[PDB]
């Protein structure tokens, strides 16, 4: 299966990219809005990890976009924990939202329940 | 022309209706989110202002679930005046953002640009 990593920091990406190798997934990265934008198009990964808040595109605005076109799974993944933050996610169209900082078994847990329902 | 004016305070509601009658238009109201809905399907608005904030569904996911079927035009209305809260507005659906307090002649302005353009 093919994973999407939208993230602004190189070693928070690195990080989901290294588990998420580790876990037999392909794995493709992209570090603002417009390259998420590019390489969900491109490579038409069957889940996307994606940050809230990146450079060029908010997440919020991203995973709008992607909505138009696809149902591919989303999870968004920010710092931001409030009520407000989660809800406006899922209502602009995560499948879910996980906070930072995160467990790793956990984050695969979810990308493997996202997958299994899709 | 009709317009729709949902807002959950019934001195706010009533000033604009009060403004709207004396221009000429006829005037539905609501004042919450559900009422909205029911009032959009039911009357068929020329446009519709609309709180961000309102007791059963908020005013984002208001435009939202209106977007899915229909391009009437939707004028938001908020106390909240940060870039944040005008731009996913817009984002949301918002053909304009106005806050509160505003001039009763620029709301009616920008409600005729809406017509005008629609
Ligand atoms: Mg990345
Ligand atoms: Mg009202
Ligand atoms: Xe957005
Ligand atoms: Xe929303």
């Amino acid at each position: 299966k093919k994973i999407l990593i939208v993230d602004d920091e190189k070693p928070i990406s690195d990080i989901i990219k290294f588990n998420m190798t580790k876990e037999g997934y392909e794995v493709v990265t992209a570090f603002n809005g417009r390259e998420a934008l590019e390489q969900f198009e491109a490579e038409q990964p069957d889940i996307i990890i994606l940050d809230l808040m990146l450079p060029e595109i908010d997440g919020l605005e991203v995973a709008k976009t992607i909505r138009k076109t696809s149902s591919v799974p989303i999870l968004m993944l920010s710092a931001k924990d409030s009520e407000f933050d989660k809800v406006i996610g899922l209502e602009l169209g995560a499948d879910d939202y996980v906070t930072k900082p995160f467990s790793n078994r956990e984050l695969q847990a979810r990308v493997k329940a996202l997958l299994r329902r899709s």
